[PDB]
C-alpha cells in the first residue's frame, strides 16, 4: 500500500507513535518518507546479506526473520513478511522496539541524514488528526 502523507501521519498516531520515546509525529512521517517513499511493499537488500522491510526498513539482521539473514537474531520476533502489510502494526511494533534500543532514531540513518533537526512538522501541516 501507499499512503498518503496525512493518511500515514493519522495511521501512525491510532498505533501511539506520536511522541513515542519523544519523537514528534512529523519525525516519523519524515522517516517513513525517506525510507520508503510512504510504500508498506518497499524492501532493500543490504550490502551485508541483510535486507530491510516496509515503510521503515527494518532490517532482517537484528530485527525480523527472513530465512536468508545469517545470525539474524528476530528481535522483533516476525516474519519480515509482516512489516509488508498494508496494516501498519506490525512495522509499528517493531519501530517502538528499534528507537527504545539506545540511539532513538538515528538507528534510521536516513531519518539521522535527512529528518533530524529539520522543521520536521512541516509533515503533519494541514493534516486533520
Ligand atoms: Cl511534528
Ligand atoms: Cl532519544
Ligand atoms: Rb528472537
Amino acid at each position: 500500500k501507499v499512503f498518503g502523507r496525512c493518511e500515514l501521519a493519522a495511521a501512525m498516531k491510532r498505533h501511539g507513535l506520536d511522541n513515542y520515546r519523544g519523537y514528534s509525529l512529523g519525525n516519523w512521517v519524515c522517516a517513513a518518507k525517506f525510507e520508503s517513499n510512504f510504500n508498506t511493499q518497499a524492501t532493500n537488500r543490504n550490502t551485508d546479506g541483510s535486507t530491510d522491510y516496509g515503510i521503515l526498513q527494518i532490517n532482517s539482521r537484528w530485527w525480523c526473520n527472513d530465512g536468508r539473514t545469517p545470525g539474524s537474531r528476530n528481535l522483533c520476533n516476525i516474519p519480515c513478511s509482516a512489516l509488508l502489510s498494508s496494516d501498519i502494526t506490525a512495522s509499528v511494533n517493531c519501530a517502538k522496539k528499534i528507537v527504545s534500543d539506545g540511539n532513538g532514531m538515528n538507528a534510521w540513518v536516513a531519518w539521522r541524514n535527512r529528518c533530524k533537526g529539520t522543521d520536521v512538522q512541516a509533515w503533519i501541516r494541514g493534516c486533520r488528526l
